[PDB]
């Protein structure tokens, strides 16, 4: 398989289209109507940073949820030793972008559990191969991947 090179997105479009993780909702806020949104993820083959010592990167979407943890089993079997890590999952800092999909709970930054930088353009391959409807290599220092959201009722 073929890494992602530095700034590259896939697919190749901008993340909110519908090709991609499409249109932003609104932001998610701790006591808000749209709180039971977010599913707490407690794998033990993911590392979550938590510097902020409230568990929000923890907190995402369902299907979030679910392309993450199938991304921790092929990081394992990539590197043995080594495991998938979130920095930021749902944010309430106010740290991203305006409409930025970490407010929604649909993007996670991540790293490998080293944090060896050589490796990250697989990790972001894998996380297509995983499913994540968005990823872009956006930093030397982590890959952004996000996901669509569930269809409206
Ligand atoms: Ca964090
Ligand atoms: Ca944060
Ligand atoms: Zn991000």
């Amino acid at each position: 398989l073929t890494p992602l090179a530095y700034k590259q997105f896939i697919p190749n479009v901008a993340e909110k289209t519908l090709g991609a993780s499409g249109r932003y909702e609104g932001k998610i806020t701790r006591n808000s109507e749209r709180f039971k949104e977010l599913t707490p993820n407690y794998n033990p083959d993911i590392i979550f940073k938590d510097e902020e010592n409230t568990g929000a990167d923890r907190l995402m979407t369902q299907r979030c949820k679910d392309k993450l943890n199938a991304l921790a089993i092929s990081v394992m079997n990539q590197w043995p030793g080594v495991k998938l890590r979130v920095t930021e999952g749902w944010d309430e800092d106010g740290h991203h972008s305006e409409e930025s999909l970490h407010y929604e709970g649909r993007a996670v930054d991540i790293t490998t559990s080293d944090r060896d930088r050589s490796k990250y353009g697989m990790l972001a391959r894998l996380a297509v191969e995983a499913g994540f409807d968005w990823v872009y290599y956006e930093s030397k220092a982590h890959i952004h991947c996000s996901v669509k959201a569930e269809n409206s009722v």
